[PDB]
C-alpha cells in the first residue's frame, strides 16, 4: 500500500476508536465528576483535558 | 490501496467510533457531572475537554 | 481502492458512529448535568467540550 | 472503489450514526440538565458543546 | 509498503485506540473525580492532562 | 418555649423549605430526565424517590 | 425549652431545609438523569432513593 | 432544656439540613446519572440509596 | 439538660446536617455516576448505599 | 446533664454531621463512579456501602 499525508491524518484498519483533533476539544470517554463546593478566584477545580494559552 | 490526504483526514475500516475535528468541540462520550455549589470569580469548576486562547 | 481528500474527510466501512466537524460544536453523546448553585463573575461551571478564542 | 472529496465529507457503509457539520451546531445525543440557580455576570453554567469566538 | 508524512500522522493496522492531537485537548479515557471542597486563589485542584502557557 | 406532638410534625423558625409527608409522594425539587428508549418487562428505568410494597 | 414527641418529629430553628417522611417518597433535591437505552426484564436502571418490599 | 421522645425524632438548633424517615425513601441531594446502555435480567445498574427486602 | 429517648433519636445543637432513618433509604449527598454499558444477569453495577435481604 | 437511651441514639453538641440508621441505607457523602463496561453474572462492580443477607 501507499500513503502520503500532510497532517494531521489518522489512518488505520480494524480499529475500535479514532480521534483526530486540531483545535479545540474532543471528549469521547467516560467521565464522572462529583463535587460539593468550589470557591476561590480563580481555581481550576477538576480539569481532565485542558489547555490555557491566554495572551 | 492508495491514499493521499491534505489533512485532517481519518481513514479506516471496521471501526466502531470516529471523530474528526477542526475547531471547535465534539462531545460523543458518556459524561456525568453532579455539583452542589460554584462560587468565585472566576473558577473553571469541572472542565472535561477545554481550550482557552483569549487574546 | 483509491481515495484523495482535501480535508476534512472521514471515510470508513462498518462503522457505528461518525462525526465530522469544522466550527463549531457537535454533541452526540449521553450527558447528564445536575447542579444546585452557580455564582461568580464569571466561572465556567461545568464544561464538557469547550473552546474560547475571544479577541 | 474510488472516492475524491474536497471536504467536508463523511462516507461510510453499515453505519449507525452520522453527523457532518460546518458552522454551527448539531445536537443528536441524549442530554439532561437539571439546575437550581444560576447567577453571576456572566458565567457559562453548563456547556456541553461550545465555541466562543467573539471579536 | 511506502509512507511519507509531514506530521502529525498516526498510521497503523489492527489498532484498538488512536488519538491525534495538535492543540488542544482530547479526553478518551475513563475518569472519576470525587471532591468535597476547593478553596484558595488559585489552586489547580485535580488536573489530569494539563497545559498552561499564559503570556 | 414548649411543644408536644404526636407526629408527624415539622416545627421550625427561619426555614427555607419544609416537607411533611405520610403516604404518598411529594416532589419539590428540580428534576430533569432525558431518555431515549425503554424496553423490557418490567424494568424501573429512572426512579428518583420510589417505594414499592406490592402484596 | 421543653419538648415531648411521639415521632416522627423534626424540630429545629434557623434551618434551611426540612423533610419529614413516613411512607412513601419525598424528592426535594436536584436530579439529572440522562439515559440512552434500557432493556432487560427487569433491571432497575437508575435508582436514587428506592425501597422494594414485595410480598 | 428537657426532651423525651419515642422515636424517630430529630431535634436540633441552627441546623442547615434535616431528614427524618421511616419507610420509604427521601432524596434531597444533588445526583447526576449519565448512562448509555442497560441490559441483563436483572441487574441493578446505578443504585444510590437502595433497600430490597423481597419475601 | 435532660433527655430520654426510645430510639431512634438524633439530638443536637449547631448542627449542619442531620439524617434519621429506619427503613429504607435516604440520599442527601452529591453523587455522580457515569456509565457506558451494563450487561450480565444480574450484576450490581454501581451501588453506593445498598441493602439486600431477599427471603 | 443526664441521658438515658434505648438505642439507637446519636446525641451531641456543636456537631457538623450526623447520621442515624437502622435498616437500610444512608448516603450523605460525595461519590463519583465512572465506568465503561460491566459484564458477568453476577459481579458486584463498584460497591461503596453494601450489605447482602440473602436467605
Ligand atoms: C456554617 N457553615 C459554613 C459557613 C461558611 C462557609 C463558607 C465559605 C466560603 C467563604 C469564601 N470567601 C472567599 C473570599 C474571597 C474569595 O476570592 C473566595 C472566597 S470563598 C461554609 N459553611
Ligand atoms: C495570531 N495568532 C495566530 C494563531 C494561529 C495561527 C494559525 C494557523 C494555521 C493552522 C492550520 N491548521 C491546519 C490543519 C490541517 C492542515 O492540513 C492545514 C492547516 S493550517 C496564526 N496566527
Ligand atoms: C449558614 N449556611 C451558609 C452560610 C454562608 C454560606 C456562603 C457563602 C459564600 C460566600 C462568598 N463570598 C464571596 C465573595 C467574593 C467572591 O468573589 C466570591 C464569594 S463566595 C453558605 N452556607
Ligand atoms: C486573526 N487570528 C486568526 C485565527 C485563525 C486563523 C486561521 C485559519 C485557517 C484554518 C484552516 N483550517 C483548515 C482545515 C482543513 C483544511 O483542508 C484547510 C484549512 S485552513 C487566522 N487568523
Ligand atoms: C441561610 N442560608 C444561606 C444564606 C446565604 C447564602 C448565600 C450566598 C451568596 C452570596 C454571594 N455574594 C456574592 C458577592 C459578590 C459576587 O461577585 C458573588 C457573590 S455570591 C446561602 N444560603
Ligand atoms: C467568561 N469570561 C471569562 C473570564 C475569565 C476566564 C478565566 C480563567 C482562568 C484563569 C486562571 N488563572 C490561573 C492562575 C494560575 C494557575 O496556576 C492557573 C490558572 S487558571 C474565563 N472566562
Ligand atoms: C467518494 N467516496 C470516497 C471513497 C474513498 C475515499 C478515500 C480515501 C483515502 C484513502 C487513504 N488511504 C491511505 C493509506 C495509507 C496512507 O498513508 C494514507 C492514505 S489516504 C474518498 N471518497
Ligand atoms: C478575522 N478572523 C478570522 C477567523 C477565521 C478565519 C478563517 C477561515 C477559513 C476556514 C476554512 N475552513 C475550511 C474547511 C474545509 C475546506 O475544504 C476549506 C476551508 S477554509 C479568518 N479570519
Ligand atoms: C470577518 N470574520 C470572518 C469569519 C469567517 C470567515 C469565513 C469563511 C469561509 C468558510 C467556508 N466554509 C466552507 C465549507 C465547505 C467548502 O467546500 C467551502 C467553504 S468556505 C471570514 N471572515
Ligand atoms: C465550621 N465549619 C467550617 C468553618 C469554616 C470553613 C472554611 C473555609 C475556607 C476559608 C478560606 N479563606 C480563603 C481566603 C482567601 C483565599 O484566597 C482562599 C480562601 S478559603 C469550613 N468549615
Ligand atoms: C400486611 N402488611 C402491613 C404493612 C404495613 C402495616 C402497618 C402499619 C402502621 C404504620 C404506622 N405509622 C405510624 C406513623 C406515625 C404514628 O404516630 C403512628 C403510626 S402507625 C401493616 N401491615
Ligand atoms: C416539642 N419540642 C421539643 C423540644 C425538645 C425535644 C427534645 C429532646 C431530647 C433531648 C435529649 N438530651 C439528651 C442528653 C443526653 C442523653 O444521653 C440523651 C438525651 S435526649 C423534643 N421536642
Ligand atoms: C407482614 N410484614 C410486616 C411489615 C412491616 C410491619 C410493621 C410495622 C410497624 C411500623 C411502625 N413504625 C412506627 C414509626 C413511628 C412510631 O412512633 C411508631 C411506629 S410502628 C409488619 N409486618
Ligand atoms: C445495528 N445497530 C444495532 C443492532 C442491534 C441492537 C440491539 C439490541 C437488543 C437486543 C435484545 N435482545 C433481547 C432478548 C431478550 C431479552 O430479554 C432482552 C433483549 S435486548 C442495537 N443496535
Ligand atoms: C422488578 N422485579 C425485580 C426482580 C428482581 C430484582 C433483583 C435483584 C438482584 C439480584 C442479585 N443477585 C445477586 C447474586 C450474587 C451477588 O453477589 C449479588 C446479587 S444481587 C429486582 N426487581
Ligand atoms: C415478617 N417480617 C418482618 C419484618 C419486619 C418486622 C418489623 C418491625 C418493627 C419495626 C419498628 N420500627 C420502629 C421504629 C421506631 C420506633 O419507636 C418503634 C419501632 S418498631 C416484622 N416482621
Ligand atoms: C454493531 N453494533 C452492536 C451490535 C450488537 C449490540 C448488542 C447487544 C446486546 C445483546 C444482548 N443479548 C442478551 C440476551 C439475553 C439477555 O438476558 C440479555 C441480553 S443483551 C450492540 N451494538
Ligand atoms: C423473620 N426475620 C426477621 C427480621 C427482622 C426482625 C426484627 C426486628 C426489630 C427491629 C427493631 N429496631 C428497632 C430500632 C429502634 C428501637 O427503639 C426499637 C427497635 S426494634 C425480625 N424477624
Ligand atoms: C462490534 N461491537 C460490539 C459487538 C458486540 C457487543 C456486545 C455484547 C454483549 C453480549 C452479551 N451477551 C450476554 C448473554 C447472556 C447474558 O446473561 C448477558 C449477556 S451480555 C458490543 N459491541
Ligand atoms: C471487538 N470488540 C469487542 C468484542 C467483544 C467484546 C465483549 C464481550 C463480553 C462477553 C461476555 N460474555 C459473557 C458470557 C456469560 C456471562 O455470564 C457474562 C459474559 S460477558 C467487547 N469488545
Amino acid at each position: 500500500k501507499k500513503g502520503v499525508v500532510h497532517g494531521v491524518a489518522t489512518v488505520a484498519e480494524k480499529t475500535k476508536e479514532q480521534v483526530t483533533n486540531v483545535g479545540g476539544a474532543v471528549v469521547t470517554g467516560v467521565t464522572a465528576v462529583a463535587q460539593k463546593t468550589v470557591e476561590g478566584a480563580g481555581s481550576i477545580a477538576a480539569a481532565t483535558g485542558f489547555v490555557k494559552k491566554d495572551q
